[PDB]
């Protein structure tokens, strides 16, 4: 009902119930405060409208999917897409004040993998985990979710830029689900936001993908829908953009972009019916000129779209690279 939050948690492992089982970063603040996990939302008048974009850093999201500072955006995507990875790179890449992960994974080599990658992190003195295996409770399991979503809103309360990871709502849903053996979202996706009076809360959740998914659509600000598909095919991040929004893209970019954004996904979608045509054997090579253009720019664009995950672009160099793409 209650649980530590604080500067002094950070760079440390935090359990189901709340306390220190091991620490990835050791920092110079040891400040430990404590605050009760469910918190009612922020008050309509005190949210923000999103407006100032949250830089992820790849190049896919922040040129067609650009999130807002105070978006939750879903991540969907089967076992095996590289769900973790795509989240290891937003937090590598984006520019967030305090990164807090909230893992609710079950087996016990899970966690452990991403304590080993936050100790090696450059954002390591500035991350939260909290996990739950499969060996703690349901309620455990749950609590989890809200011990990592209140660290989150004390730092937002002291004005800093809050990324939040949940992974899974999926697992989460589980657990919630054994409860009521024996409805805590929406209220457990109202509380991320950007505050009037004070900093942001900027949600991923991750849906496991083999009813949940259609549920969690309608709640969200946009969904990045990875696709096994364009995985088995060599590209990273297997992001399908057309099958993916941001629905505060427009709230959040200029004009540029967004005429930019438009003419980009126009050439996607010529790309993959083209692809259809090719696999249909239909196409020939100068037969019909606007087809060649198009079969031309296959390469540009997947030069653009694939990412390695240890790189990180400005916005800069993200619009520049996709007008030189659509030239």
């Amino acid at each position: 009902l209650h649980t530590q939050v604080g500067r002094g948690l950070l760079g440390a492992v935090v359990n189901p119930l709340g306390e220190v089982t091991d620490k990835f970063a050791v920092t110079d603040n040891s400040e430990i405060l404590y605050r009760p996990v469910d918190n009612a939302p922020p008050l309509y008048s005190e949210r923000a409208a999103i407006e100032k974009p949250f830089l992820t850093g790849i190049k896919v999201i922040d040129s067609l999917l650009t999130c807002g500072e105070g978006q939750r955006m879903g991540i969907f995507a089967s076992a095996g897409c590289g769900k973790t990875f795509l989240m290891n790179m937003l937090i590598e890449h984006s520019g967030a004040d305090i990164y807090v992960i909230g893992l609710i994974g079950e087996r016990g080599r899970e966690v452990t993998e991403t304590v080993d990658y936050l100790k090696n992190s450059e954002k390591k003195s500035r991350c939260v985990l909290v996990y739950a295996t499969s060996d703690y409770s349901s309620v455990d399991r749950c609590n989890a979710a809200y011990i990592a979503t209140a660290i989150a809103e004390f730092f937002r309360t002291e004005g800093h830029k809050v990324a939040l990871f949940i992974d899974s709502l999926t697992r989460y849903a589980r657990a919630l689900r054994d409860v009521a053996l024996a409805d805590s979202l929406p209220r457990l996706l109202a509380r991320p936001g950007k505050l009037k009076a004070g900093g942001s809360i900027t949600a991923f959740y991750t849906v496991l993908l083999e009813p949940l998914a259609e549920e969690v659509r309608s709640i969200l600000d946009g969904h990045i829908y990875l696709s096994r598909n364009l995985a088995q095919k060599g590209q990273f991040p297997a992001i399908d953009s057309l099958k993916s929004i941001s629905r505060v893209f427009t709230q959040v970019v200029d004009e540029k972009h967004r005429i930019m954004a438009a003419a980009f996904r126009e050439l996607l979608s010529e790309i993959e019916e083209l692809r259809t045509i090719i696999d249909f054997g239909e196409y020939k090579p100068g037969e019909n000129a606007s087809q060649d253009k198009i079969y031309n720019k296959i390469s540009v664009v997947e030069s653009f779209l694939k990412q390695d995950y240890r790189l990180g672009f400005t916005y800069e160099q993200t619009m520049e690279l996709i007008g030189e793409t659509i030239r």
